[PDB]
């Protein structure tokens, strides 16, 4: 939620007046990247004049600098206006808190207020030390803490203990709540990085799970997963992906893996979005074979909302859509990867909940692929996952989880999925 109208925030306004240090001000501010989004104070130097004051906190709305709104400003406006305010003159803020953090605005779980790592560390180390394991109180703390929060953790345990926080966990958990909470314990990155390298382990590759990382997978998570990948692995992505696929899927695969998509400009272009339709169109359903380098070039090179207008333009010139003409023109992994790809592209909350819904619908679970869509979207678009998944399905996500896992397991993705629908 965003607007640039004072009169149409809901939260409580705090006046507060600082004056410029030596050290600056004392506050790192987040948000206003993008087109539509606030301004959120992320961090106080606790010995600079934000902190001093206590006034400001984190996630307040920064409306108003020196009787000007900013509320709609980009990032680089804001903090020309502090950076010209000299060392020792006064500045004025309106703040607004009640909203969450702009990053995780549509995840299940936030960052815990009264965060402390030494007391989570400490508490985690006599849960793993207690007869029989406490695998409630491991699991009550770490998916009620930011992945962030989650570090700050395992460095203190590491710090206390001498010995590594996702050693002590293995040893100490099993089956797949050990899966969850190993999970958890990884960065986004690092997390994705090890599933992709899983995913290709032995001779036969798990192209399913290759396909779902990525196809979901943006611009920035594609950059840092590459990477973190060579990091931990001492190889490229792209060549372990050469490796383990064929064919047009290895092209596509190739593709998105390097993260080079387009991105979202300011102007529609109306006219490259009825010339790619109709580019798709006479690649395939209008004619005898397919040519797959022309949609797996457009597929990969244009923008997602570009895409989602040449996806609708494209129904004026086949009798099938995007996704009717995947499975009519191509088949196998590459028919797959096609329609995940368009589906992330098309609604990607509604793409992760159908997914969920496919690795519970019949007998048993496919916990692989349910738990990692838990750990690694909890902090991106679970609360919209949930609300596709409630909407198509009439049931909410958690109940389903609840139906399909039983134990500290379940509590677990219960917890990741963040109540009821
Ligand atoms: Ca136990
Ligand atoms: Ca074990
Ligand atoms: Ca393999
Ligand atoms: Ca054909
Ligand atoms: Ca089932």
């Amino acid at each position: 939620f965003f607007t640039r109208n004072p009169s149409e925030l809901k939260g409580k306004f705090i006046h507060t007046k600082l004056r410029k240090s030596s050290r600056g001000f004392g506050f790192t501010v987040v948000g206003g990247d993008e087109p539509d989004e606030f301004l959120q104070i992320k961090s106080l130097v606790l010995d600079g004049p934000a902190a001093l004051d206590g006034k400001m906190e984190t996630g307040d709305v920064i409306v108003s600098v020196n009787d000007t709104c900013v509320l709609g400003h980009t990032h680089a406006q804001v903090v020309k206006i502090f950076q010209s305010i000299p060392i020792g003159a006064s500045v004025d803020l309106e703040l607004c808190r009640g909203y969450p953090l702009g990053s995780s605005a549509y995840g299940s779980v936030k960052a815990y207020t009264n965060f402390d790592a030494e007391r989570d560390a400490l508490n985690i180390e006599t849960a793993i030390k207690t007869k029989g394991v406490d695998e409630v109180t491991i699991v009550n703390i770490l998916t009620n803490r930011s992945n962030e929060q989650r570090q700050d953790i395992a460095f203190a345990y590491q710090r206390r203990t001498k010995k590594e926080l996702a050693s002590a966990l293995k040893s100490a958990l099993s089956g797949h709540l050990e899966t969850v909470i190993l999970g958890l314990l990884k960065t986004p990155a690092q997390y994705d990085a090890s599933e992709l390298k899983a995913s290709m382990k032995g001779l036969g590759t798990d192209e399913d799970s290759l396909i779902e990382i990525i196809c979901s997978r943006t611009n920035q998570e594609l950059q840092e997963i590459n990477r973190v990948y060579k990091e931990m692995y001492k190889t490229d992505l792209e060549k372990d992906i050469i490796s383990d696929t064929s064919g047009d899927f290895r092209k596509l695969m190739v593709a998105l893996a390097k993260g080079r998509r387009a991105e979202d400009g300011s102007v529609i272009d109306y006219e490259l979005i009825d010339q790619d339709a109709r580019d798709l169109y006479d690649a395939g359903v209008k004619r005898k074979g397919t040519d797959v380098p022309k949609w797996i070039s457009i597929m990969t090179e244009r923008s997602v909302p570009h895409l989602q207008k040449v996806f609708d333009r494209y129904k004026s010139y086949s009798p099938y859509d995007m996704l009717e003409s995947i499975r009519k023109e191509v088949k196998g992994d590459l028919e797959n990867a096609f329609l995940n790809l368009v589906q992330c592209i098309q609604n990607k909350p509604l793409y992760f909940a159908d997914r969920l819904y496919d690795s519970m619908k019949g007998k048993g679970t496919r916990d692989k692929v349910l738990i990692r869509i838990m750990v690694s979207r909890s902090e991106v678009d679970m609360l919209k996952i949930r609300s596709e998944f409630k909407r198509k399905y009439g049931k909410s996500l958690y109940y389903y989880i609840q139906q399909d896992t039983k134990g500290d397991y379940q509590k677990a993705l219960l917890y990741l999925c963040g109540g009821d629908d």
